[PDB]
């Protein structure tokens, strides 16, 4: 029925996690059709045991099946590639700490501690966790890149990076949105700002290990907080953005950067932000109160469209 | 994207495990529009986060809004009741258990060995497992007891069970299905055969601690066989029909009773067999054939309709 298959909605995680995880799906690259035999003498994966499973991806789209063969349909192009976004969210979205997580999430709603689901399941917040765990940590970061990666052409066509001299990366992690920028803007000085128990290494990119919550540090006229605000409490956000508009000076812009809560678009990714941080998707609206109680004003807004969604772009300076 | 909502599907069972598990559906009971100022105040839910989850609920469907107030769907009116079959399928279908067996599916499609993904995730096969863990075993039971409580009537209405005389249920776990039909059926000889521990008390219900693998006891003129099948090989499957073959005699009848596939039905339960028990989802087809190989004929087919899947009854008689 309908009902039971909403309930057993993980079946379809599981199903692709098992699809893709295992490598199965990168012998479907650039829409080829595969027969199931051959793929199954190959990999030596069970022919009639995967056979069945390739029924139920065609069931929920991701196969398409023509003379007895199977191939990804078009939207699903990204299983076939390993460093794709939709490769490393798979990778965490249904793993042992995330499920764990979710197991918690019932009663984080009945504490007022400020205690995460994931922290109640694994004993401290998501990313003092991840310090510990190379796992989480190393797939995390990877996906950070990925989803940088992909909006950073846009980023550069709608706003002017060539008029900054000096730009802090605050919360960059790998720092590969200011690595990209840096290949296309020349000339001037790049920073990032995270918590770093041993310092990454790139060419022209300063490495600063930091504490946003502490302290921003002065001297830059261009800061970017791109996707940090959504892993914290109003509180927190407004603290952060208070450390911003200390550190800056009247020229200094902040590029803040989000995916932004908007009414068409599936509530699902704000309630894992509440499981594992929380934290939760804000509206333009509610970004700018945050960034009025902690003394800075918007003057420019922008919407960027990525694929999975929408973003909100808001260069902020202090009133 | 409704790609990247595909790869989270994850995310709605675990909303919805967190709103009945809690108890907090059992607030929603006869189609009440419940004030979620009022639920907070009474359970001491977190508001502002309760009503994330509302608002994710009402987009999945399971809850309807009117008036600042939520009700459950007429569909989802079962969430209220923790009795219902809906109440413990959410229970388990992300409980750790489930979900560890998942993540070894992938490699488990690799292996030739016969251990299933459960097996190889916890150490032993299900049933085996379920032995020693009282949760698994008291909710799965349950579960089982609910599914047949639902389908007894339909059956009885199918089915002239006053011929019978000497009625034996295989694998009829808590008994739930003969103390039903011995409601409405009466003057008969009922027996339930299962793995029992300790044997199960009921009135005029003779319990028997027994092994369908092994051997089925005879004097029976009438055998149920009920969702047995699909947790076990086509050989282990050909072997519990052989050893009724061999307990029946030329008057005796086998009813089985099985979830039917059919191609306009998710194959989801297909492949959470697999991760279980390595076992399958069949065909009437299937079905006859596996009983023809054992030395049995079909008397007479019937389709049975369930809320949740279509149902197989075949009578099965030795040649
Ligand atoms: N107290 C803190 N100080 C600095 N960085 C922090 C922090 N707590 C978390 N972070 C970092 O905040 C980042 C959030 S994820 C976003 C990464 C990057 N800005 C991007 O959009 O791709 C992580 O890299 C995490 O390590
Ligand atoms: N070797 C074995 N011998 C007998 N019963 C077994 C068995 N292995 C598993 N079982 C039982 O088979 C049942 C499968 S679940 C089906 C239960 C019941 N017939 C119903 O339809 O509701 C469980 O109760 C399980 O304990
Ligand atoms: C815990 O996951 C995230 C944390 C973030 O700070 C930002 C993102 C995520 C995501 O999981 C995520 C995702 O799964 C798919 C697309 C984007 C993101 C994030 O930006
Ligand atoms: C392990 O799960 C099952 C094993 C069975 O032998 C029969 C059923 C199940 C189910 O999980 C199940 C379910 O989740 C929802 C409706 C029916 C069933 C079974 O019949
Ligand atoms: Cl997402
Ligand atoms: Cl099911
Ligand atoms: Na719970
Ligand atoms: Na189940
Ligand atoms: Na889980
Ligand atoms: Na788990």
């Amino acid at each position: 029925s309908m009902l039971t298959e909403l309930i057993a909605s993980n079946r379809r995680s599981a199903a692709i996690h098992a699809f893709v995880d295992t490598g199965l799906s990168t012998h479907f690259k650039d829409g080829i059709y595969v027969d199931i035999s051959e793929l199954s003498r190959k990999s030596g994966v069970n022919y009639a045991r995967f056979s069945r499973l390739c029924d139920f991806l065609v069931e929920m789209g991701v196969l398409v099946s023509n003379d007895n063969k199977f191939r990804l349909s078009d939207e699903c192009h990204v299983f076939a590639n390993p460093e794709s976004f939709e490769s490393f969210m798979i990778k965490l979205e249904i793993c042992s700490h995330y499920s764990n997580a979710w197991l918690m999430y019932g009663k984080s709603l009945f504490e007022d501690d400020g205690k995460s689901a994931f922290e109640m399941a694994h004993g401290r917040p998501f990313f003092e966790y991840l310090d510990g765990n190379k796992f989480l940590k190393s797939n995390f970061d990877a996906l950070m890149t990925r989803v940088s990666n992909l909006i950073v052409e846009k980023l550069l066509g709608i706003y002017d990076f060539n008029q900054h001299n000096r730009i802090l990366d605050v919360g960059g992690g790998e720092g590969e949105l200011l690595v990209r920028i840096s290949e296309k803007v020349k000339g001037k000085h790049y920073a990032v700002l995270d918590r770093y128990s041993e310092l990454p290494v790139s060419d022209n990119i300063d490495f600063i290990n930091g504490n946003f919550l502490n302290s921003i540090p002065s001297g830059y006229d261009l800061y970017i907080l791109k996707n940090v605000l959504h892993n914290w409490s109003d509180s927190d956000s407004i603290l952060i953005l208070e450390n911003f508009r200390k550190a800056m000076d009247k020229n200094s812009s902040l590029l803040l950067i989000n995916m932004v809560k908007e009414p068409e678009f599936s509530r699902s990714f704000d309630i894992l932000m509440d499981v594992l941080f929380l934290g939760k998707e804000r509206s333009f609206t509610e970004f700018e109160y945050l960034a009025n109680q902690a003394g800075l004003v918007v003057q420019e807004t922008k919407v960027i469209d990525q694929s999975y969604s929408p973003y909100s772009f808001i260069k902020l300076q202090i009133k």
